[PDB]
């Protein structure tokens, strides 16, 4: 179970592009056919074949393989699965999910690979190490207590590693939106914030979030049919999707609400975490928590990015105000009218960075049928899949979908 540094292994991104629906599907199973037909053919050789002897035409698939028969077999079950690509390059937007998909192991395979990720996360849980009390890669890694602080800066690192990652390969995002604690990933992507020092301040408001008690509970139905069942006790702590949203209170009026949504026949489920974020729960500690914020050097967003605050692009003046920090910690997540504001602007491709597709139901959700095309980055808890596997098939769909840039080597 060694983590040591393996460096880049085999696989490799086959590119494929026709000009119709259509002769993709043909020109995938030729290129199969030649290298059964060919066995001189190295994988090596036929990736920059497939890149410096070909043009980039409009409709395009990919394939990931770590040798001949790989690539041969998935050819022939390859099935384009983007629309060709726009006239005008696609924007890129990174979804950054708040928790409930992270777990012990995750990202370890990119840690092994890639020296990017490597050195992000050793970077982090440098810096962490004071205000943690704990080196970040034994929980990453090796084990952690569930939702503990560790569990979470854990998520934290692992999105902002695997968002570095993206970026030195040249997927860089025109756009960002986090859930919760993804917008301070976002911020720091966005140069909101500085990295080291938002590390020990997102530590701080997990334990501060953690010690205010409570508890939240996931409704799977909009808002408007969960609003006038609260609540003396009870706040909106997110407006997630048509079908989605949170509510969080002090558990005695959370118990009321779940007896009634059952006598109602909506679906709900409780938050594991024990703690209300988003919510009146969270008053005492708010000022205390602005002194944290108070340590930061904010500056305005180079990168634009939504705020949970507003469901809208979040301003100069809010990115560096603190109070507009508080209140995104004690305010209701507008996530949904979030996605909304971003693909009205931009129409971008959704790139949900961290575990899981939580955020990319979410955005299909609310974004039905304007047909966004998203795109997965790395797996849940229980997936067989390597790390590296899902992050090239991720690579390969960023360039199918016209992300050129995407394509590696």
């Amino acid at each position: 179970e060694n983590l040591y540094f393996q460096g880049s292994g085999r696989r490799l991104v086959l590119p494929v592009s026709a000009r119709t629906s259509g002769a993709l599907r043909g020109q995938a199973h030729a290129l199969a056919r030649r290298l059964e037909e060919r066995p001189g053919l190295r994988l090596d050789d036929v990736a920059g074949a497939l890149r410096a002897d070909r043009p980039a035409l409009r409709h395009r698939l990919t394939v990931s393989a770590s040798s001949v028969p790989e690539a041969v077999e998935a050819l022939r079950a390859a099935v384009p699965a983007v629309p060709p690509v726009p006239d005008e390059p696609p924007k890129v937007a990174f979804l950054l999910p708040g928790g409930g998909t992270q777990y012990v192991g995750m990202g370890s395979g990119l840690y092994r690979e890639n020296d990017v990720y490597r050195d992000t996360v050793d970077r982090c849980a440098a810096v962490l190490r004071p205000a943690l009390g704990s080196d970040l890669r034994t929980a990453l890694f090796e084990e952690v207590e569930p939702g503990s602080t560790a569990a979470f800066m854990a998520l934290f690192v692992t999105e902002y590693a695997l968002a570095r990652t993206l970026m030195e390969e040249g997927v860089r995002p025109d756009a960002l939106i986090g859930h919760s604690l993804g917008e301070y990933t976002a911020a720091c992507l966005a140069g909101v914030m500085e990295i080291d020092e938002a590390l020990p301040v997102v530590a701080e408001r997990i334990r501060l979030i953690a010690s205010s008690g409570g508890a939240t509970v996931g409704v799977a139905a909009c808002a408007d049919t969960v609003l006038p069942l609260l609540g003396e006790g009870l706040s909106l702590a997110a407006v997630n999707s048509p079908v989605a949203c949170t509510v969080a209170g002090d558990t005695d009026a959370v118990d009321r609400l779940e007896a009634e949504l059952t006598r109602r026949g909506v679906p709900f489920r409780r938050l594991r975490m024990p703690a209300a974020a988003h919510s009146h729960v969270l008053d005492p500690i708010l000022e205390s928590f602005a002194g944290h914020l108070r340590t930061l050097t904010l500056r305005p967003p180079r990168i634009p990015y939504v705020t949970n605050v507003t469901g809208d692009w979040a301003t100069d003046a809010q990115a560096t105000d603190v109070g507009h920090w508080v209140d995104h910690t004690r305010r209701t997540v507008r996530f949904a009218d979030g996605i909304a504001a971003l693909w009205e602007r931009e129409r971008p491709v959704l790139v949900e960075i961290g575990p899981g597709d939580s955020l990319t139901k979410l955005a299909r959700a609310r974004l039905d049928g304007e047909g966004p095309v998203t795109v997965t980055t790395m797996r849940h808890a229980k997936a067989q899949a390597a790390d590296g596997f899902v992050l090239a098939e991720a690579l390969g769909r960023l360039w199918s979908a016209g992300v050129d840039a995407a394509l590696p080597h």
